């Protein structure tokens, strides 16, 4: 794998100004569906990814419903498999109320998204079901990356470009840990830039090349470069609901 795209799911139903708000179809607390506005964003994200020379060849999704609903049009249009990855699920802190949500598995989600999800992929790890402190959450992602890419490359040796569909904090923490920063709150550079994470925004990471255009490079020896930061130019909505750690 030499290219990684990371997207946030689309606009959430609970963000609309008034109820009634649809109940989670899975029965899981706060596992809400996309707003219609968010389904439109997901379709526009799909069409943008379709247009790329360097398209993802496989998608890994947080098993929260809103992430599956976002990846569905992407997978159908690009004709790529979708794998459930608990490792990139939402960040909940301990004592979050009323409960810490734990997302559903294949048995349940395959009913809502028929023909989309491949069962063969098991999760790389499972976030603490009692929640995670900020430090623990970032450690979750530092641990996740080498285990995850090692498995991807064993299972799908010919896949060079992948997509992850995830949540706001997880998207930023994934990117900051991939890039090797000490913590996810830091700025990227002296300009003060941060990874932007609007709904259906899209990040791209590429490896720094070690040869002129096979020599295996362990994941831990690869240097990644952020080459697209929270792009929403392909959305008719533009950027909505940007989140960063200043929001906590």
């Amino acid at each position: 794998v030499n290219t990684i795209y990371i997207a946030r799911h689309g606009y959430r139903s609970n963000w609309l100004p008034e109820g009634p708000y649809p109940d989670p179809l899975t029965g899981i607390d706060s596992d809400v569906p996309l707003a219609e506005h968010g389904v439109q964003q997901a379709k526009e994200l799909a069409h943008y990814l379709l247009s790329l020379d360097n398209q993802p060849e496989a998608a890994f999704a947080s098993p929260f419903y809103r992430c599956l609903e976002t990846v569905q049009p992407i997978a159908k249009l690009l004709e790529i498999p979708v794998y459930l990855e608990r490792g990139i699920g939402e960040w909940y802190r301990p004592d979050r109320k009323p409960v810490i949500p734990v997302p559903a598995g294949y048995e349940i989600l395959s009913k809502f998204f028929p023909g989309v999800i491949s069962q063969e992929w098991d999760s790389t790890l499972t976030p603490n079901e009692k929640g995670e402190t900020e430090q623990e959450m970032y450690m979750r992602f530092k641990k996740f990356w080498p285990l995850f890419i090692e498995r991807v490359e064993k299972e799908y040796p010919n896949v060079e470009c992948i997509l992850l569909v995830t949540h706001a904090a997880s998207k930023i923490a994934l990117g900051m840990s991939l890039l090797g920063y000490d913590n996810p709150r830091m700025s990227l550079n002296e300009n003060g830039d941060k990874i932007r994470s609007g709904s259906c925004s899209l990040d791209k990471y590429e490896i720094l090349k070690k040869s002129y255009d096979f020599t295996y490079i362990p994941f831990s020896d690869r240097k990644w470069v952020l080459t697209m930061n929270g792009n929403t130019e392909f959305l008719s909505s533009g950027e909505e609901m940007n989140w960063n750690f200043d929001c906590v």
